[PDB]
């Protein structure tokens, strides 16, 4: 019935405090009510610090928040091997305390980013002894993947093409949610050149809200956890697909914000919405959950949809009749009293598996051979106990990567 989550990496952490944020919001439960249901690591004490100092202060245990005043390393060997290994036994621990307590469970909704130390490293194998204590069950990773041209950290892909690689074996379903492409949407949709991180925050803190939240509550047309991956993913892969919300309009700006289903689901597909910089730029869809939640009706859906699969140039895939899972929930969304959300009473927050990240891989593979070619930073693993082996083995990994999601698609 629950899903446990593991907020990892600073990143995964910020987005955890967001995300945990909007959910006491919409459950009537102030500051200090009842009591979470996850975890928070980091290898970098500060930031957990800041669970531990600002809001949602009192609204956790000190035991499902681990650190490690070590050093974090923006470097996966380092956080997954070398140091990160010191914590894990103690971080599973809690996911084992934490998993024990409750009433069968369904699954651990991991939050980490991508392209860090804490959270490419660590996470690969926090996932990884997961997998094994726990192959019976759900492993959505929500993930951060590395902005496609504004990176941040001088190796970003070393650590995500590693965290991939490593994960990959693991996980159930992987939600991806790109940083830049996220801006994008704080630019042209929501107009705002001063978009704090505590912003995208704000929004996958929406996103999110309606995987787990809403979805494991009641409604017209539930949605278990397990139905994702059954419904979203088409092969073992632990299958990446993309987080995207419909009603992301400005609460000062413009005002249509009544705009009935029939807008907000054609207003998804629209690559100018879809918090990642995967432009179905030929990626043929092969399998979408679009989860509703307010006043909706199923016809509205059943009719809202049909008018989608003949559009057609939204081409997706052929062995694919039909994929489209129809997600339906009540109680409508729940902005922040005064953000920068508009606050519709009805969103869509379609996720999906499209051929197009065959791109994003392939653009942030490239970039690692780049800097490998030369060794680049990596005396900065090896020193790590790691080897020439794990980057070119786990290189070779994604490699089979692009050619499957090329293969599962462009082709009949
Ligand atoms: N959406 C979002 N992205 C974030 C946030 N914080 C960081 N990121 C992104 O995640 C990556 C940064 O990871 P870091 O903060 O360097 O590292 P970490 O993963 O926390 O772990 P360490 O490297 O060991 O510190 C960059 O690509 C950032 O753009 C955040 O609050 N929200
Ligand atoms: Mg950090």
């Amino acid at each position: 019935r629950e899903c446990i989550s593991i907020h990892v990496g600073q990143a995964g952490v910020q987005i955890g405090n967001a995300c945990w944020e909007l959910y006491c919001l919409e459950h009537g439960i102030q500051p200090d009510g009842h009591v979470p249901r996850a975890v928070f690591v980091d290898l970098e004490p500060t930031v957990i610090d800041e669970v531990r100092t600002g809001t949602y202060r009192q609204l956790f245990h000190p035991e499902q928040l681990i650190t490690g005043k070590e050093d974090a390393a923006n470097n996966y060997a380092r956080g997954h091997y070398t140091i990160g290994k010191e914590i894990i036994d103690l971080v599973l621990d809690r996911i084992r305390k934490l998993a024990d307590q409750c009433t069968g469970l369904q699954g651990f909704s991991v939050f980490h980013s991508f392209g860090g130390g804490t959270g490419s490293g660590f996470t690969s194998l926090l996932m990884e002894r997961l997998s094994v204590d726990y192959g019976k069950k759900s492993k959505l990773e929500f993930s951060i993947y590395p902005a496609p041209q504004v990176s941040t950290a001088v190796v970003e892909p070393y650590n995500s093409i590693l965290t991939t690689h490593t994960t990959l074996e693991h996980s159930d379903c992987a939600f991806m949610v790109d940083n830049e492409a996220i801006y994008d949407i704080c630019r042209r949709n929501l107009d705002i050149e001063r978009p704090t991180y505590t912003n995208l925050n704000r929004l996958i803190g929406q996103i999110v809200s309606s995987i787990t939240a809403s979805l494991r509550f009641d409604g017209a047309l539930n949605v278990d956890l397990t139905e994702f991956q059954t419904n979203l993913v088409p092969y073992p892969r632990g299958h990446f697909p993309l987080a995207t919300y419909a009603p992301v309009i400005s609460a000062e700006k413009a005002y249509h914000e009544q705009l009935s289903v029939a807008e907000i689901t054609n207003a998804c597909f629209e690559p100018a919405n879809q918090m990642v910089k995967c432009d179905p730029r030929h990626g043929k869809y092969m399998a979408c959950c679009l989860l509703y939640r307010g006043d909706v009706v199923p016809k509205d859906v059943n009719a809202a949809i049909a008018t989608i699969k003949t559009k057609r140039t939204i081409q997706f895939v052929d062995w694919c009749p039909t994929g489209f899972k129809v997600g339906i929930n009540y109680e409508p969304p729940t902005v922040v009293p005064g953000g920068d959300l508009a606050k519709v009473q009805r969103a869509v927050c379609m996720l999906s598996n499209t051929t197009a990240i065959a791109e994003a891989w392939a653009r942030l593979d490239h970039k690692f051979d780049l800097m490998y070619a030369k060794r680049a930073f990596v005396h900065w693993y090896v020193g790590e106990g790691m080897e020439e082996g794990e980057f070119s083995e786990a290189r070779e990994d994604m490699a089979a990567l692009e050619k499957d999601y090329e293969e599962v698609g462009v082709d009949s």
